[PDB]
């Protein structure tokens, strides 16, 4: 269940999840849209998804897509500010899930951050440590996908 | 014009925003939870909106309010850390405001929100000049409905 995959985040991940949202969160207009153009660059078949915010080739420019990115970090906020609290985090990311779910993204393809999530810490050098603790993440939402 | 509502966030406007906001976000959870629930049982009309929650009058107990709850406050930490920057405020309060205008939420029944907001500012020493310049940030999200 997502309770499951939410009480198994130990101790030493929710500590990198911390550190390096410590950095990644602390400029979340930049790293947000750092985000999502790298999702669209390296997965141009999610594109079409996002039609709503129109052209998002225009990046930081695009008004729509600069709003989306920014609160897209606040729900990543959220996540880490329940961190220690497992029924929190699951009313948190279950309610996130639905906003997917109606968008018909699959766990599979929601998996499709992961890469994004791994060059944007690269970037602050967070190594495969702190991506292996994101993806831990990410498979808790997966868990209500 | 969401523009022209914006320019009405004052240097005095935004102290006092940032001043109760280090106060009443300190508790999103609970705080959050109060400021539905009061919204729920001073416009009883407002309920039909929110079905997808189930059973709102059961507060805290019901998962998908609370999560529903934090995530609210998380929305007005947004809009607190964007008031450095008019044309970012500008940009999430029109992200936000789109998932208002697909429920059919009007600016006038947005305004609702005034009472609870003045309620739950008064139960932790707030008062009317507090709720005043919160009436004006809510005036922002309205000019775009
Ligand atoms: C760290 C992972 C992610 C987080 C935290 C996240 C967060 C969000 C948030 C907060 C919204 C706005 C919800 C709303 O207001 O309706 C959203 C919308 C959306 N997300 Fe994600 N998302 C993530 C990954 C993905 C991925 C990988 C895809 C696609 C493969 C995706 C597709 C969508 C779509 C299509 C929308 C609707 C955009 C719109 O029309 O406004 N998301 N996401
Ligand atoms: C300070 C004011 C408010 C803020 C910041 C706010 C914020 C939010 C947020 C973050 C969501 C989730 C959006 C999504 O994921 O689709 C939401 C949903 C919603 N809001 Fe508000 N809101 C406010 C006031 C109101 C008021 C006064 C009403 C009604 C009179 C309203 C009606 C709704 C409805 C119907 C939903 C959908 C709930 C669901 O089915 O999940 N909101 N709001």
């Amino acid at each position: 269940s997502v309770y499951d995959a939410a009480a198994q985040l130990t101790a030493d991940v929710k500590k990198d999840l911390r550190d390096s949202w410590k950095v990644i969160g602390s400029d979340k207009k930049g790293n947000g849209v750092a985000l999502a153009t790298t999702l669209f660059a390296d997965n141009q078949e999610t594109i079409g998804y996002f039609k709503r915010l129109g052209d998002v080739s225009q990046g930081m420019a695009n008004d729509k897509l600069r709003g989306h990115s920014i609160t897209l970090m606040y729900a990543l906020q959220n996540f880490i500010d329940q961190l220690d609290n497992p029924d929190d985090l699951v009313c948190v990311v279950e309610k996130f899930a639905v906003n997917h779910i109606t968008r018909k993204i699959s766990a599979a393809e929601f998996g499709k951050i992961n890469g994004p999530i791994k060059k944007v810490l690269a970037s602050k050098n967070f190594g495969d440590k702190y991506a292996n603790a994101w993806a831990k993440l990410v498979a808790v939402v997966q868990a209500a996908l």
